[PDB]
């Protein structure tokens, strides 16, 4: 497994050398989003969590199509402000109840090394 801890202070240099294949090795759910909210990478751990099929989520919009739960000032509002400022590093708890049993999760959003690209990390609590 990829021995990287949730909430690490350097996760972005770490998940830079990783391919999608190496991303599944993560002990937590990893989601990469472009600046518009579209999904570029989805990890199986995220899949084990949300039940969504990684292959069928890449290319879609997280806020609009896949996970309407984050369409609130408490998640999306933070993502949009983070994109606008070009710097995001925030952690919080949330509920994912769209087309699924209400599952309590820990969320960590951070700006990736790359210019317009953002990480979403999730792990059950
Ligand atoms: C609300 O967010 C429900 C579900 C959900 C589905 C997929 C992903 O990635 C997160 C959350």
């Amino acid at each position: 497994m990829e021995h990287v801890a949730f909430g690490s202070e350097d996760i972005e240099n770490t998940l830079a050398k990783m391919d999608d294949g190496q991303l599944d090795g993560l002990a937590f759910g990893a989601i990469q989003l472009d600046g518009d909210g579209n999904i570029l990478q989805y990890n199986a751990a995220e899949g084990d969590i949300t039940g969504r099929d990684p292959k069928q989520v890449i290319g879609k919009n997280f806020f609009k199509d896949v996970a309407p739960c984050t369409d609130s000032p408490e998640f999306y509002g933070k993502f949009k402000e983070g994109v606008a400022s070009g710097n995001l590093n925030t952690m919080f708890e949330y509920t994912f109840d769209y087309q699924m049993t209400p599952t309590k999760v820990k969320v960590h959003m951070k700006k990736a090394l790359s210019g317009d690209s953002y990480w979403v990390f999730v792990k059950r609590v």
